[PDB]
């Protein structure tokens, strides 16, 4: 059993993006697997590990391996001490002398954490790092420009306390409210810009339930899920308009081939993960996919010649072929390897 | 080291569905983390588990598990013997003395295992056993299922001397479903379209028989079987939504085959997924095999000039049942994931 033990501070009750950051450190604490304790004066439990936190501190760093004694530092500032359960038997009542007396009986290495030591003045610059820290791996000069054009969403929906499954949630009802209506309508360029802007909700999710600790498996899932009927719903109606008002049988046809190939793209992944083998590796990717199929869509949109989206549809189509080939293959080479 | 000793017999080398029934109990041994020799005089060696099988038999059960000493019981028979290390200080030379007198020495329980004892009249039997254990067939009639299994034993022996393998299978049925949904079904040929689908479409159940008879069976198998037919239902939607929205002059129809499509898609990268998240769903009202049976019907029965409203209401229902079946694996794997946090 893991004890840690945190010292309760004024700055603690103050609240950051929708958590106050006592709960906040409490929580990130827990993911590395301790049992908090908050203490004005340190009464001492029988266990094995004891990381002790003093200083009102803001942990940035999202994965905390502490293995073995050792000394927490960030810039020099020194967070925090990581001692073992001999230390029980050490600490009399007094700090310094315990602490002095473990170091001199005990050589420690210094490990190096990604945090911020806590002060009123300097409250906002933590908020600013604590969006910093949530990126990645995102696009690296582009990254720190991309944090500050999405910064400001996850901001007011993390203070107006909305949650992410919310967010995807209506990013989706978006996307689908712009492929499925305006598109078989015959408004390519609208419906364009409706999913365009209802598309970024999945990164946005993505940084609230990582903001907001929520996270997990489910989480996970219905990212992927309501990704996939996002983009369902986007060559959905493609094929639609020009099956029919579009008067264009071989690009609705490209279209529909097309959705097929994503679906089974996408089924490979998940069936192999199913499976408990792994296969991360294709040409496509879904936002580039979905970037060229919407500027295309939209600029005929605008009146450029469809020839443009056949084109596009055709190199969509046969990258997700060749994706579909490389899957299968990894697939059937870690199966072979599994067995020998 | 765990070591297995099988006495050699002049049937094992006759060959059933496939394989030889030595190799058969070999690899079945295999499976079981047994190192496996065959002697026509015991030699011992030095090791701590010893499996002892004497007269021939062949064993049709699939996962045997051997935890302790005891002794290998099939319907009264007795199969064989599992003895520890200790019996390599009793063997003196002679087999029936040493054996009954560790028998004498130690008490042991009874396990019953499934197999059957090798003779040469009964073969057939043999045969048809091993067959009847390792396809499955969901809700079907106990004649039926024998029925079944009759059907497909000529097919078994005959792609088991001919030696092909069941991804060939697979793959050979998928295309042949391809070629029936792409082809015909876009020509407006939905009758003979059907046919072909309907002939192709039991590969399925073929390559699962092949898989689990040559011991194939491992993750791969499984992949390619629900990726292909994946791949078989999504051409076969593709097919119909393709025909109706140009020659078959029915955009409703179109339409809500193209919905049933990607529903279809859906409710299987719900169970993918939820797979790969290391959460289980196999709760649907709608399997696939119903499901293909009604769409091809109602297709088929339209392709033989039925009227094609039929196959909307079809596809109607069909489109209804995906829909909550799709709310059965959501909910419940949340349910689930809420669960896992408590
Ligand atoms: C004039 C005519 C021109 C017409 C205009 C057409 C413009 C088309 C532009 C297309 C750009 C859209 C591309 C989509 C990107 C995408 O979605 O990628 C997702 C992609 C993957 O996101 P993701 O898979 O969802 O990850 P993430 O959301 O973080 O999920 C991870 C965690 O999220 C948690 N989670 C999520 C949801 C939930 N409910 N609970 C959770 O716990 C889970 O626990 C997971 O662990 O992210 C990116 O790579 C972003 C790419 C950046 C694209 C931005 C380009 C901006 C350019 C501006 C162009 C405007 C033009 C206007 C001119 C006029
Ligand atoms: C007059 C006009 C009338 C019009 C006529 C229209 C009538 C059409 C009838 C359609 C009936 C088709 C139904 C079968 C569907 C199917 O494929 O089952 C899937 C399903 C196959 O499931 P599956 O996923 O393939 O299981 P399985 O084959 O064992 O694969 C599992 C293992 O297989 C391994 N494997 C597989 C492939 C591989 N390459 N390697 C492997 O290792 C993997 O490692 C896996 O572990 O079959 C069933 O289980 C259900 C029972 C079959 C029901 C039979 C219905 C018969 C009705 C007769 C109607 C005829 C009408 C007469 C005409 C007049
Ligand atoms: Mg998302
Ligand atoms: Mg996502
Ligand atoms: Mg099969
Ligand atoms: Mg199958």
């Amino acid at each position: 059993m893991r004890l840690a033990y945190v010292k309760n501070h004024e700055i603690y009750g103050e609240k950051l993006l929708g958590l106050t950051l006592r709960e906040r450190i409490e929580k990130t604490l827990q993911r590395a697997g301790f049992d908090v304790r908050f203490f004005d004066e340190l009464s001492l439990e029988e266990a094995e590990d004891y990381l002790i936190i003093l200083e009102p501190v803001l942990i940035l760093e999202r994965d905390l391996l502490l293995e073995g004694r050792k000394i927490l530092v960030s810039d020099g500032f020194t967070v925090g001490y990581f001692f073992g359960g001999d230390f029980r038997t050490v600490f009399d009542g007094n700090l310094q002398s315990s602490i002095e007396k473990y170091l001199s009986l005990n050589n420690l290495e210094s490990y190096e954490i990604w945090a911020i030591k806590l002060s009123n003045d300097n409250l906002k610059t933590a908020e600013k790092l604590l969006l910093s820290s949530l990126i990645g791996s995102g696009s690296k000069y582009a990254r720190g420009l991309f944090a500050a054009i999405f910064l400001p969403i996850a901001r007011l929906l993390a203070d107006w306390g909305v949650s992410p499954d919310a967010v995807t949630v209506v990013g989706t009802l978006g996307v689908m409210a712009g492929a499925l209506i305006f598109y078989p309508m015959g408004q390519l360029f609208w419906g364009t810009v409706v999913i365009t802007v209802f598309v970024f909700s999945d990164i946005i999710d993505g940084l609230m339930a990582r903001l907001l600790f929520r996270e997990g498996p489910w989480g996970a899932f219905l990212d992927s899920y309501l990704d996939r009927v996002g983009d369902s719903s986007v060559f959905t109606g493609i094929v639609i308009w020009f099956f029919l008002g579009g008067a264009n049988p071989t690009i609705a046809i490209l279209a529909l081939i097309c959705l097929v190939l994503s679906s089974l793209v996408s089924y490979s992944k998940a069936r192999a993960e199913g499976l408990g083998l792994t296969a991360n590796v294709g040409i496509a990717e879904r936002s580039e996919r979905l970037v060229v199929v919407l500027v295309a869509t939209g600029l005929v949109g605008l009146g450029i010649p469809s020839w443009v989206l056949l084109v596009v549809l055709i190199v969509l189509a046969i990258a997700s072929v060749v994706t579909i080939f490389q899957r299968v293959l990894t697939v059937r080479e870690q199966a072979k390897a599994w067995t020998a």
